[PDB]
């Protein structure tokens, strides 16, 4: 086979996983949407791309969402010009999907399990109360002047009212443009300004891993510098005297108090903006409505195969494209309960993702690789005595899941009877692109699997910018045709829209993700196409690098990077990150990296041995908790964790 899988201390032969008897419609479980097989998920899969594919789009977009005009055309448009649309005559209220309609129905059932940063703190949400507080944000912002298309900032902690204030916002057609409470005020001027916003959302603090959020005080700072901001408005999270601007500063509870605690619903229509979302030039990555809505919806339903009495506990943040998707708009259009978890995983101690799945019961947890690895650095006894059968399904996003982490995972969050399903996506396709699905797809470990409903991708030999045919073939991820989700610009710079995803490979979308497809079909997400490393025409995948030392005994996280080289083209370079409690004075430093090279060796082969190897605390890595690679790049090639790197290369 020309195509491996990542490294694993398993055999290939015995590392194929059927979908465990929780996802069988065993043990009074839910019978899944889609099963039992491979078969089952191809017969449905191929109903939504091609020429014949309208047909069911059509009915999803009609059964899956209230409209309040039908829409008559499905799909028109395309990349080369990024005028892509979906039910372009159909008019919709995002706010009225996941709350109102739900609301009319049973008012009292739970729609957000608000878990606190202190676990006393927290509580159940109904449907009528998340809605009730919606209506007023939005009567708040209506009386300010806002009107529909006017953009709103959002600098919001993970606090259940950060959901209000994403539906406020839809609810009355206002664009919301959140930043993660925790940038810098630089990093939020910058956003701000950007995206013109003349009304911002915020609290006095947060609170996160018992720490404070100077979330008021960065507000005040950035917004020295952002000359349109004129109203304020302060959610008082923790109370704690923070600075107010007399006439552009007022309080959350005081406004909403003067208002009804009902609002009508903006008709928008399918294509009207719902946000954008700055990824860190920051691009400004918008959305439109009814095709994003749907995409959440039913990626929701069908990659973790929720059903109606279903908790749903997401554990990222709202700032996140994750957050987004998954923890307001897809759980709350489908009517379920879903979780904001306002803390840390080791807050206060790492049996906290175990302590709240069994405290509120949840019945799927979907968190990034960086949080698995992280919690595995921990030890099994803040997971070993704990139930945990509540869970039928495990998610990963962020990054690749290294079968090491992927089995930790599946042993200890799962017992051995959950799905693991690996969804790879970007901000940018709005919702998940590639992952199994859980009552049908046997999961290979570290393997996004198959792409999801309306999703056709191939793979790139971008040496010859030429389409590979087949299977065990590998290059860079491509998409042949929209799908309803997709990103529709960067906000006031389209032309950066175009010639970042439509542009290097002209007819498809390029995800910039270097990707494998195998013997059996399945697709692999390797790492970006950026991080790629060529050793004497050997283009090495950094999950590939990364997932061989990582079995390596002690080893808790590694990151490899490229760097010039006048014999190989380029060299590999590894900074490792042990377990805490590994013994560095009794392993000789120079004995672990040869071991550490020996290993790569064997796996991956003899030119992927890295030229260097740094140990290191920590990895530079973004509050989402991807690994800054690029700069692991730099410092090799000339917050607090990247001047112990510069230091450790000297
Ligand atoms: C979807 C939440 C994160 O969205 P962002 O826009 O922040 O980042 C998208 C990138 O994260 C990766 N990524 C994400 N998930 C996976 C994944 N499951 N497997 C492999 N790579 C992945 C891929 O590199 C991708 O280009």
């Amino acid at each position: 086979h020309h195509v491996h899988p990542l490294p694993d201390s398993v055999p290939e032969s015995e590392d194929l996983f059927a979908p465990p008897p929780r996802m069988q419609g065993k043990e009074g479980r839910p019978k899944p949407h889609i099963g039992p097989n491979y078969e089952s998920y191809v017969k449905e899969w191929a109903k939504t791309v091609g020429p014949n594919s309208d047909e069911w789009w059509a009915a999803k977009a009609r059964e899956t969402l209230d409209w309040y005009d039908d829409f008559k055309t499905v799909r028109a448009g395309g990349f080369e010009h990024g005028d892509v649309q979906w039910f372009p005559e159909g008019t919709l209220n995002a706010a009225y999907n996941c709350l109102d309609r739900h609301y009319y129905k049973n008012p009292k059932k739970t729609a957000i399990i608000y878990e606190a940063d202190e676990p006393s703190e927290s509580r159940e949400v109904s449907y009528e109360e998340l809605m009730q507080e919606t209506c007023r944000v939005a009567n708040v912002l209506k009386s300010y002047g806002v009107k529909k298309g006017d953009a709103v900032s959002i600098y919001l902690p993970m606090t259940w009212q950060a959901a209000a204030a994403f539906l406020a916002c839809a609810r009355i057609g206002a664009i919301h443009s959140a930043v993660f409470a925790g940038f810098s005020a630089e990093s939020l001027r910058d956003r701000v300004n950007d995206c013109e916003c003349k009304v911002l959302i915020t609290t006095d603090e947060g609170r996160r891993g018992g720490k404070t959020i100077a979330t008021k005080q960065i507000v005040d700072a950035a917004l020295q510098q952002c000359p349109l901001v004129e109203n304020v408005l302060v959610l008082r999270r923790t109370g704690n005297k923070v600075p107010m601007t007399e006439g552009r500063d007022k309080w959350w509870d005081e406004e909403c108090a003067k208002m009804p605690a009902y609002c009508p619903c903006e008709r928008m229509a399918s294509e009207d903006p719902l946000f954008i979302l700055y990824t860190s030039k920051p691009k400004g990555v918008v959305h439109s409505t009814a095709g994003y809505l749907l995409g959440t919806a039913l990626t929701l339903k069908y990659v973790f195969d929720a059903h109606p009495d279903d908790r749903f506990a997401c554990m990222a943040d709202i700032g996140w494209i994750t957050g987004h998707s998954y923890i307001i708009y897809g759980p709350l259009a489908n009517g379920i309960t879903t979780a904001v978890f306002e803390s840390t995983p080791v807050y206060p101690t790492p049996s906290r993702y175990w302590d709240f799945v069994d405290k509120w019961k949840a019945t799927q947890l979907y968190t990034a690789p960086t949080a698995i690895r992280l919690l595995r650095r921990m030890g099994e006894d803040h997971v070993k005595n704990h139930d945990l059968s509540s869970l039928r399904v495990l998610g990963s996003v962020g990054e690749p899941i290294n079968p090491e982490a992927w089995h930790w995972y599946n042993d200890f969050a799962g017992k051995n009877q959950c799905a693991i399903v690996d969804t790879y996506w970007m901000t940018e396709t709005g919702s998940i692109s590639i992952a199994p699905l859980p009552g049908a797809i046997s999961t290979k470990p570290g393997s996004a699997t198959f792409p999801f409903f309306g999703m056709d991708v191939d793979i790139i030999d971008p040496q010859t910018g030429q389409v590979l045919e087949g299977n065990d073939v590998e290059g860079v991820l491509v998409a042949r045709r929209p799908w309803p989700s997709i990103a529709r610009t960067v906000y006031r710079d389209h032309k950066r829209y175009l010639e970042t995803y439509m542009k290097p490979y002209p007819g498809y979308f390029f995800f910039g993700d270097g990707a494998a497809r195998d013997y059996d079909g399945y697709m692999w997400i390797k790492g970006r196409v950026d991080d790629v490393i060529n050793v004497s025409g050997h283009r090495l995948s950094t999950a590939e690098v990364e997932s061989a030392l990582i079995l390596h005994k002690g080893v808790a996280e590694t990151a490899v990077v490229g760097c010039a080289d006048d014999l190989t083209g380029q060299a590999v370079y590894a900074f490792v990150t042990m377990k805490p409690e590994f013994d560095l004075k009794a392993t000789k430093e120079a004995d672990l990296s040869k071991e550490l090279a020996i290993q790569v060796r064997k796996v991956i082969g003899p030119f992927a041995a890295p030229k260097k190897i740094y140990l290191v605390s920590d990895l530079p890595k973004t509050r989402s908790g991807k690994i800054m690679r690029r700069v692991l790049r730099k410092i090799v090639a000339g917050p607090q964790i990247v001047e112990e790197v510069k230091q450790k290369v000297t």
